[PDB]
């Protein structure tokens, strides 16, 4: 098999479980390397992560998020939006993935003549990370969905986990077994998409 | 062999050939199902891509590139970019990586709540892209580097041809054989970049 086969069974799964057959050393080893090895601009290295287990995992959606979300989301409506964070409570963990403002403005000060692209080029690290992550825990059969409940549940995560304020939370991972496959993915047609120029 | 082999495999390659044994349609296909099952905010799927092979390839940075920089570098320090240019040129083609502006518009305009997401998110997508395509191709035993010109030639890709003016210029990546493995690797502090709490059941 090949790298598009990984890609092809990578998918957003929302039914998670517990049913994993890794330990917290092998899953905090998987995802800290996954991000380790996802390229940086400059090798800055901006991106930076948190991994919740047992009941930190399922408090940062049952109690962070979930207080967070009640002051802001209609009575006759939270029934469902509970019910939607005991899902991703339902499996093994969560990881918050966060881009080092610090690191971020001291090359933005340094280097004037990029300025305007450290910004863009960090948004485009996290995505990087996020995807190293997705993939190297599909390839262990290991499911996920990205959230972004940001910067709505950012101060109380912060103080919490003892966070420093330039940790800029970009999104938050509940991962566990695949408890159901998703449904048929759509795609655009490649003639709008991509232009083929020269031949070699 | 793991998902992290690949990782550690995929390097920034700079030195770069055109010894390359797939066919174009191979190199395609390649590149394209890359980026078709690289994910994007509820499957937006912003990412667009130009895949260039010989004179379109080599005149991008011999030309567009070099007219463009010539004009806006010193004299006593063009001789180091006209140098870099071909180093780019040396390999097999080029892929020139652009996102949808126009999608992104109708989202922050009707998202007017979750407006501010959409510009980063795209952002996001594209280094999705970006990596989906190292990855395929550090796979195959080819090499590649992630460079930036833009906005600087995006006038003149946009023009030469004619792409939807709603394709915003991100990157332009250069292809070719490994003719030399990358040097070594600085990693920060990991007690700095990551904290875990809690236990499994
Ligand atoms: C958003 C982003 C922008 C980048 N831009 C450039 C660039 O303009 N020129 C270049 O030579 N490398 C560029 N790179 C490559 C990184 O500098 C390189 O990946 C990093 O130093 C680590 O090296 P490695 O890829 O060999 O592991 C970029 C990487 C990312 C993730
Ligand atoms: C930058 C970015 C932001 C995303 N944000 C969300 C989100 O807020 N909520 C969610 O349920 N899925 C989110 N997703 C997941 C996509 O909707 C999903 O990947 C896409 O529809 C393709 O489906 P697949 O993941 O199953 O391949 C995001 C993906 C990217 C690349």
């Amino acid at each position: 098999s090949n790298f598009l086969d990984l890609q092809k069974q990578r998918r957003s799964i929302y039914a998670l479980g517990k049913t994993v057959d890794l330990s917290k050393a092998e899953l905090v080893a998987l995802i800290q390397n996954a991000i380790k090895q996802a390229p940086s601009a400059f090798n800055s290295q901006t991106s930076r992560a948190l991994v919740l287990f047992g009941q930190d995992s399922q408090d940062f959606w049952n109690k962070i998020a979930y207080s967070e979300l009640e002051k802001v989301t209609p009575a006759e409506a939270f029934a469902g939006t509970k019910a939607k964070l005991e899902s991703f409570a339902a499996g093994v963990g969560t990881i918050l993935l966060f881009e080092d403002q610090a690191v971020v403005r001291n090359l933005e000060e340094n280097f004037p003549l990029y300025a305007e692209n450290f910004q863009p080029w960090s948004e485009q690290a996290h995505g990087i990370a996020l995807y190293a992550i997705w993939l190297a825990l599909a390839e262990q059969n290991i499911g996920m969905s990205v959230q972004h409940y940001n910067p709505l549940v950012d101060a109380q995560v912060a103080e919490k986990y003892d966070l420093p304020t330039n940790w800029k939370m970009r999104a938050q991972i509940p991962f566990g077994s695949i408890e159901a496959p998703a449904g048929e993915k759509e795609f655009m047609a490649d003639q709008e998409r991509f232009k083929v120029f020269g031949d070699l």
